[PDB]
Formats: C-alpha cells, structure tokens, sequence
C-alpha cells in the first residue's frame, strides 16, 4: 500500500501509478520491468514474456 513494483518491489514515487499499472495484471511496474509491446501499450516482463494461457 506504498506503491512498490510488483516484479522487483521497488519504490515508485515519481513513477505515476495512474498509468504505471500492467493492463494484464493490474499491478504496479517500474519503468524497468515493462516491455514495450508491439501494440499501443506495455506489459510487465511476466506478461510480455514468451508464454500464453
Ligand atoms: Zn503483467
Ligand atoms: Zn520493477
């Protein structure tokens, strides 16, 4: 409840949790745990990774 990454558990502070929330997990993810998705958004390393289902 302090705004910490959901992959590395790091302080978000000046991260902006308004849009820094994986659209596939709904959790927080710093600008280092996000993978530029070919689409018009981004998905954590756990989502953008190579895996389905
Ligand atoms: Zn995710
Ligand atoms: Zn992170």
């Amino acid at each position: 409840s302090d705004r910490t990454c959901a992959r590395c558990q790091e302080s978000l502070g000046r991260l902006s949790p308004k849009t820094n929330t994986c659209r596939g997990c709904n959790h927080l993810v710093c600008r280092d745990c996000r993978i530029q998705e070919s689409n018009g958004t981004w998905r954590c390393k756990v989502c953008a990774k190579e895996i389905e289902l």
